[PDB]
């Protein structure tokens, strides 16, 4: 039952009730980096809760090595233990992980769990 692994309906919960004490467990379904020029890059994750998926997962600079020594890379499963919520002008939210741990590595789950579907803000 894979989707059982995961937080089913936290993606809705940071969403729609702001929820910041949760520490869901997540799916990793794709990383990439953004544009930064002159300073640390940043990655920018999809990510599933069974459920839904959310793109707009941003990672803290601090936990850059977790992808550049690819720890944290597509299908990983992750419980996330501290995140942010940051809002933009034009009123995307944005979702800033902080602290998180691997639970399962990429090669250890295999594919994405489930059929997760977009959040739509
Ligand atoms: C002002 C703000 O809210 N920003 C977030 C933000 C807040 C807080 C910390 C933060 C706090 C602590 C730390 C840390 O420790 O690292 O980071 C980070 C980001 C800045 C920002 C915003 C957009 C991008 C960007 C660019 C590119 C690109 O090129 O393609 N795309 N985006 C982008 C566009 C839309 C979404 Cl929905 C997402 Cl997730 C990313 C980029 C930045």
């Amino acid at each position: 039952h894979m989707v059982g692994q995961l937080s089913r309906g936290a993606i809705a919960a940071i969403m729609q009730k702001g929820d910041t004490n949760i520490k869901p467990i997540l799916q990793v379904i794709n990383i990439r980096p953004i544009t930064t020029g002159n300073s640390p890059p940043r990655y920018r994750l999809l990510m599933s809760d069974g459920l839904n998926t959310l793109s707009s997962f941003m990672l803290a600079t601090q936990l850059n090595p977790l992808v550049e020594e690819e720890q944290l890379s597509s299908n990983c499963v992750c419980q996330i233990h501290r995140f942010i919520v940051n809002t933009l002008k034009d009123g995307r939210r944005v979702v800033i992980l902080m602290e998180l741990e691997v639970l399962k590595s990429a090669e250890a789950v295999g594919v994405k769990i489930g059929n997760p579907v977009p959040y739509n803000e």
